């Protein structure tokens, strides 16, 4: 038995803005300050990348939800409170970018999945968090904008691409340049989010799609993330990675298993983890 | 300015590129053609103006394709037909290229032509009503490469191939549909559609509007995120003089009141 | 009773599945015809448009064909060939000089995707199922196929597809950008052979110098590209131009010869 430790150690794991709660076969990131809405603040970005790490790290997990627990909302935009430190000098807000990029290229690049479930409030920092998830459920009453517009900034280049993959150059522009917030219902129509549920019901939307991805094979899953992440990048059919991952296809445990199911005449039971 | 056959209006925070030919239903021709990197360029010159709006005023149409009685002249010659090109070419790029966002509001017929300046536009409304069309096909011309790439990118390549291969006219309803236009309003709503959108976007920063459309461009291009003008672009983001004023008014709970010009 | 053929009936040529009994699951001989078929069609004069389609089997394309799993899958050599093999049908189909049009019904499933998606233009009949499986069995979907699929639904909805191996309605397909048109159940083969009339009516030069601008446009074009250029100039002079120009000066319809 590990040492049961201190009561401060315990309110501080707890009080943590955002944390990694695992439940096999799902790990669910979940946002944290709900008496914030979930404002973004700046140890919420330093933390994300080391909880996508701990998910990608773990066998257990197959699929990363990313949600804002009881809150009420996704993300409320970034935290007023601590817009004098980030934006005190141009060092520091530069650094906020860096942590910021950081944390969205982890969600992207994650080798497991992420379906982003969103309630609620899902704006500027919230839209940034959703579109680097692979898949977004959302439920009905849940409201979206992306505001830099509104401040004098600019949305970043990975921001920019991944909105643009998603809605188009016109609904980007339109959603950039009035800094507008908008329904689920538009968001759904825009290609914004890919699912549109009831209220209050993304969450539990999210956990049956990440099931159903989960029952198939992972190494399929996660091969197939690479391949598109890949060919968005610039890779062609000659490109010898795009090559060497198909013909991977071929020569991997839960094909070997898949190939013998189909031969045996029973279900596939895949390994690979 | 009545008798030109199109025109620039100022009407700041506006500037709107009018078409004025409606005897011909704003039929393309070569002067119109000529005069547009000039009337893109006044508007962005002009620091009054924050948005550019492409409309065919009164003529109940947006533009009804090229004007025939210019056929004969415009290729006549290998030479003719080339320059025709080129002119065309510069009025598409400079509507695409420019600095201040420009909205495209259609009503009616928009058609060849008026299909290429309405994607040569960052935005598009329409009106119910409205009919689209792109016909190099019937003719047995080709649709010209920065045309077809804009086109492309709104729609996609199967529907790029139904409007190209087919050369058929349709609605404003499948127009939307399709992703050709933006936004689809009740039918001679278009331009106040337009110009409110138009409202919206020059409310906020214009220091952000046009670094936001360097940065789309820039992405269309090629930029990654790790292309140093797209880095420097984002870190500009906190050096810039609207910036400095959207922030002292989060904090004092006021509105914005941007000064980038 | 050939698994695949190519009918002629100018100025359309249609390649048509026929292994009803497996409801038109591809095999090796049907991939390996495939470019032939294609290559016959643009060298036939008579021929402007081809349609893909599965015939009276009820289906499309049912999938892959599990007899032969065995064989393709026995060996590293044998499965790197498969895929080169098929590669080269969808390729031959994707890079037709003449459009091509898949006119869809029942399954459409796995290869019978790909084959659709390499098609230009899509049109499918309620009723109609889509889906892409290689997850189901631990593979992945080849760059090419998942290309032309990216190009066509986006991001989310390619990952939606190939994470879950789901089945799919013709209406979602529809919603999604899969397929072009949809039509009533049973009518899909009628409406291709009517839109490929429509396409066949207007300069054939044109049309397939448009599908070799937009393919060089998804490879890499520029506006400033030679090919690109010298494509749009050639526009003013081939002899279907020369004909159009011709019809409009003395005020008669064109009729178009370039073939």
């Amino acid at each position: 038995g590990v040492d049961l430790g201190t009561e401060n150690l315990y309110f501080q794991s707890m009080t943590l803005p955002i944390r990694l709660d695992i439940a096999a076969p799902l790990a669910e990131i979940v946002l944290n300050k709900p008496e914030r809405r979930n404002a973004l603040s700046v140890d919420m970005w330093a933390a994300i990348p080391g909880l996508v790490a701990e998910a990608n790290a773990n066998p257990d997990v197959k699929l990363i939800l990313i949600h804002g627990g009881d809150a009420g909302a996704f993300a409320a935009g970034a935290d007023i409170s601590e817009f004098e430190t980030i934006y005190a000098t141009e060092d520091a807000a530069k650094a906020s970018g860096q942590r910021i990029a950081q944390a969205l290229d982890a969600i992207e690049n994650s080798e497991k999945p992420v379906i982003a479930a969103i309630e609620g409030a899902c704006v500027g920092g919230g839209v940034s968090l959703a579109m680097a998830a692979d898949l977004r459920v959302a439920g009905e009453g849940a409201k979206f904008g992306v505001t830099p517009g509104k401040l004098g900034l600019v949305y970043p280049a990975g921001d920019t691409r991944r909105l643009l993959a998603a809605v188009g150059p016109g609904a980007t522009k339109d959603i950039l340049f009035t800094g507008r917030i908008f329904t689920a219902g538009e968001a759904k129509s825009l290609g914004l989010i890919d699912r549109l549920v009831e209220k209050g019901t993304a969450l539990e939307a999210a956990r049956v799609w990440a099931g159903e991805i989960a029952a198939i094979s992972q190494w399929s899953v996660r091969a197939t993330k690479r391949m598109i992440r890949g060919l968005q990048t610039g890779w062609t059919d000659e490109t010898p990675e795009a090559q060497s991952l198909f013909l991977n296809g071929f020569a991997n445990e839960d094909f070997k298993e898949g190939y013998r199911a189909f031969l045996d005449k029973r279900p596939a039971k895949f390994t690979y983890r």
